[PDB]
């Protein structure tokens, strides 16, 4: 399931993410846009070692979820597959748990590089929420 850019931004409001950690919501979409292009079904397999980018906020295996052959550390307790699902709850849940580290969003790579720097108030201007 592809989501367009309103559909999401009513999503994640409504799962508590706008200034969920000191991040609005503009914030959050853009992090999904840069992403997945908002796909749940997003998939990066990364030539490192057994860690792998999962659904629609490309949630590393080798730190979040568990892998196959590939052990995890498991910070969200949760199979990686469970990502790559049509369901964006754990999706979310996971995410909440990723912002927390030092790093925060930076630990998403899209976002560093399209919308930390970016001024996204008119972001989310088009949307009725």
């Amino acid at each position: 399931k592809i989501f367009s850019k309103c559909e999401l931004a009513r999503k994640l409001k409504s799962m508590g993410m706008d200034g969920f950690h000191g991040y609005s919501l503009a914030n959050w979409v853009c992090m999904a846009e840069y992403e997945s292009n908002f796909n749940t079904q997003a998939f990066q397999g990364r030539q490192s070692q057994g860690s792998s980018d999962y659904g629609i906020f490309q949630l590393n295996s080798k730190w979040w979820c568990k892998s196959q052959s590939h052990s995890s550390a498991n910070a969200c307790n949760i199979m990686c597959s469970k990502f790559l699902d049509d369901n964006i709850d754990d999706d979310i849940a996971c995410a909440k748990r990723v912002v927390k580290d030092p790093q925060g969003m930076s630990a998403w790579v899209a976002w560093v590089k399209h919308c930390k720097g970016k001024d996204l108030s008119k972001y989310l201007a088009s949307c009725n929420l």
